[PDB]
């Protein structure tokens, strides 16, 4: 029955149901900053996130609570993970390095092949030599061990780190669990939920948090909701993802996509676009 629309086109609220699993992320860089037998994810009185893991495992009892991690965790800290999924019967550790996203992967070659045909193709003296000479030497350096943009991007230890596989993990969607049913509602860690979410609607089953704070909107990355899993608006992100080989920051592969898929231009109203696509819960304190 129920529709909503933007930049006049019309689009079906779609349901993201009760058994929807919930997925926040942690990736941890220095996983010597913690006590032996501590659970390697931050949880100070400034950001007590592991609580609120387990405050959302509380409240939401029926659905699979998941921790997405990565990082070089030693055994012990392995045997804090699986003690906290002992104690919870809900709560889900997903290790990265055990997730298959090899369907989202593309070689290193073939995107410098595209980036480079794309140089060439430009006019007699508007060509970059400077830049052309070094795409040209990155890409004979690349070994076929090597040649995956994943395994790149899983050596990395900074925020892009983060983010590309947050992006992946979204796709994923559900299906990184492998009860629960197949969307997903991906939630920052600093997120305090008060109590539970029920039936949640989404144009075409995403939302994406709109900060209001400061008088001044935002659409964020910090809480993104997906009723299935490959959803369209995302692969469009994995497209974005795909032409570079290191994005810069900000670059945000994922809310380009999404924007590129309800054709929220540049020009198009930006107070518009976040009334629309905002995931907003009275039980949620973003």
């Amino acid at each position: 029955s129920q529709t909503v629309s933007f930049a006049g086109k019309e689009y079906e609220l779609k349901v993201i149901d009760e058994k929807t699993p919930i997925l926040f992320q942690w990736f941890e860089p220095n996983p010597e900053r913690y006590k032996k037998d501590e659970v390697p994810i931050v949880n100070t009185k400034q950001h007590p996130y592991l609580d609120n893991v387990t405050n959302a495992a509380r409240i939401e009892s029926d659905r699979m609570i998941g921790i997405f991690v990565d990082g070089d965790f030693s055994v012990n800290q392995k045997t804090a993970f699986s003690k906290l999924e002992r104690d919870f019967e809900n709560v889900m550790i997903i290790y990265r390095e055990d997730v298959d996203f090899s369907m989202y992967d593309r070689k290193l070659s073939d995107i410098y092949h595209d980036i480079i045909c794309e140089q060439r193709l430009r006019t007699e003296d508007k060509r970059d030599e400077y830049l052309l000479n070094l795409l040209e030497k990155e890409l004979r350096e690349i070994s076929k061990a090597q040649d995956s943009l994943i395994s790149m991007y899983a050596k990395k230890r900074n925020h892009a780190w983060f983010d590309f596989f947050r992006n992946l993990a979204l796709l994923k969607a559900g299906e990184i669990f492998r009860s629960f049913g197949e969307g997903c509602i991906y939630l920052d860690m600093d997120m305090i939920l008060t109590g539970k979410l029920g039936t949640i609607y989404a144009p075409d089953g995403i939302s994406m948090h709109v900060d209001r704070r400061n008088d001044s909107v935002n659409i964020e990355n910090s809480a993104i909701i997906v009723n299935r899993s490959n959803h369209p608006a995302l692969l469009e992100g994995l497209s974005f993802m795909h032409s570079k080989v290191d994005a810069h920051p900000y670059y945000d592969g994922l809310g380009k996509g999404v924007k590129k898929y309800f054709n929220f231009t540049p020009l198009h109203n930006y107070n518009h676009f976040c009334d629309f696509i905002e995931f907003n819960h009275p039980n949620i304190i973003m």
